[PDB]
């Protein structure tokens, strides 16, 4: 019993963090086999941000311009390389601590654990969701860039995020491990803004199921609805459209609780149109959309890694 925001254990990923310096610019990298992955903007000083010609900057970078450090150990940098927004530094030394891992690309709505790091040293672990506007509500200070986001499949680390920038509103953007941004952003200092955000409907539903499971069910009622009847009511409260794909995945939680997705939906319609009426749900005074279905099975069934 209980239900918390909950991150994967970070130890598998702690052992992969290094500190990359390049002139004045120190940030964090991810050491796997004989290869460190970091943001290409490590080559840049605070000047170069306005319109960086990354190529012609990197063309003037000797491998002895790149310092790498795993704790108290320096590596010999031997080969560089640029792929999209991620720079690949090649080192004499494979990483003893390298776990099994697939570079993957999450879609908006999917959650992951962020290991905030500074100077290649881990500070903290927390959960976020890739927002539908392709941003994240992180906590990052200067030097955080290179910090990565990740999920775990028993023993395999699926890295899905490298951190690159803060947007006007105090929200954050970055890339997959191939160095492609989530959403429309670019890695220079221009006018860029998040764009309008929506509530991750399927995740809010999973939350409610999690709530039912932990004996919180005042919010329940004696009716149902249809998808499209609901998808009307949702858009008028700036919720995402609930796709048959989203019902499929909510399957397990529907099964276990003995509640049809579409009955829960009706309980949502109520809450949007009426509020919580001075009440909490799993001790929250508004609707939580940063727990996926899997994160709810994970935590209430108690999977391990
Ligand atoms: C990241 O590059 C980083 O940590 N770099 C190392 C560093 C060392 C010493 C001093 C500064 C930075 C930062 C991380 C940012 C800063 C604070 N919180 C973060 O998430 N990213 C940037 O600085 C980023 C790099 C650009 C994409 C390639 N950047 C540069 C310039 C401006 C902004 N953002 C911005 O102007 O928004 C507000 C909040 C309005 C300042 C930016 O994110
Ligand atoms: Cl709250």
């Amino acid at each position: 019993s209980g239900f918390r925001k909950m991150a994967f254990p970070s130890g598998k990923v702690e052992g992969c963090m290094v500190q990359v310096t390049c002139g004045t610019t120190t940030l964090n990298g991810l050491w796997l086999d004989d290869v460190v992955y970091c943001p290409r903007h490590v080559i840049c000083t605070s000047e170069d941000m306005l319109n960086p010609n990354y190529e012609d900057l990197l063309i003037r970078k000797s491998n002895h311009n790149f310092l790498v450090q795993a704790g108290n150990v320096q590596l010999r940098v031997i080969g560089h390389s640029m792929q999209n927004c991620v720079l690949k530094l090649k080192v004499d030394t494979a990483n003893p601590k390298t776990p099994k891992y697939k570079f993957v690309r999450i879609q908006p709505g999917q959650t992951f654990s962020v290991l905030a790091c500074y100077n290649g040293s881990p500070s903290g672990v927390y959960q976020c969701a890739m927002r539908p506007n392709f941003t994240i509500k992180g906590s990052f200070l200067n030097g955080s860039c290179g910090s990565v986001g990740f999920n775990i499949d028993y023993d395999c680390v699926s890295f899905c995020y490298m951190h690159h920038m803060e947007l006007p509103t105090g929200v954050h953007a970055g890339t997959d491990l191939e160095g492609n941004f989530y959403g429309p952003f670019v890695d220079r200092q221009t006018a860029q803004a998040a764009g309008t955000d929506t509530t991750i409907t399927v995740n809010v539903l999973a939350w409610l199921y999690a709530a039912v499971i932990n004996g919180d069910r005042w919010f329940l009622n004696r009716f149902t609805t249809t998808l499209n009847d609901f998808n009307l009511v949702a858009m008028k409260y700036n919720y995402e459209p609930l796709t048959q794909d989203h019902v499929d995945i909510l399957g397990p939680l529907s099964a276990q609780t003995g509640i049809a997705v579409l009955d829960m939906c009706a309980s949502l319609k109520e809450l949007l149109q009426n509020g919580m009426n001075g009440r909490t749900i799993l001790g929250s005074a508004l609707l939580e959309d940063e727990f996926t279905p899997f994160d709810v099975v994970r935590q209430c069934s108690g999977v391990t890694f």
